[PDB]
């Protein structure tokens, strides 16, 4: 039902900003954070039916969520969190909440022009994820 078809693809990150300092609001270590931070992901979104996959491959980590918009699920994310996730899409915008010990973690995923912008936002924090089509 072309749902989510103009983010389905395979993208690379090609900028970053303010993401040491949304991780460590976050809670992730030092050696997390640099490990993490140097790296340069691909993000790999697929639609089959109502369930979405979003993959994460990067030298560091690979990430691999299924879902569907509105439905919780359980999710370990790249810096080892437990977490109860739920992504929906509101106005267009792909909002994943991440909720772990009575904390939370919103992150959009927005087309805009031929990228996909990743805002990653905890308490007043905020960092910005460019993704280019790969
Ligand atoms: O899901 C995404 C995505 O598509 C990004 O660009 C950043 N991110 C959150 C995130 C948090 C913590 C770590 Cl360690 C690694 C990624």
């Amino acid at each position: 039902s072309h749902m989510c078809d103009a983010f389905v693809g395979t993208w690379k990150l090609v900028s970053s900003e303010n993401f040491d300092d949304y991780m460590k609001e976050v809670g992730v270590g030092f050696a997390t954070r640099k490990v993490a931070g140097m790296a340069k992901p691909n993000m790999i979104i697929s639609v089959n039916g109502d369930v979405i996959t979003i993959k994460s491959e990067s030298t560091f980590k690979n990430t691999e969520i299924s879902f569907i918009l509105g439905q919780e699920f359980d999710e370990v994310t790249a810096d080892d969190r437990k977490v109860k996730s739920t992504i929906t899409l509101d106005g267009g915008v792909l909002v994943h909440v991440q909720k772990w010990d009575g904390k939370s973690t919103t992150i959009k995923r927005k087309r805009e022009d031929d990228k996909l912008v990743v805002e990653c936002v905890m308490k007043g924090v905020t960092s910005t994820r460019v993704y280019e089509r790969a």
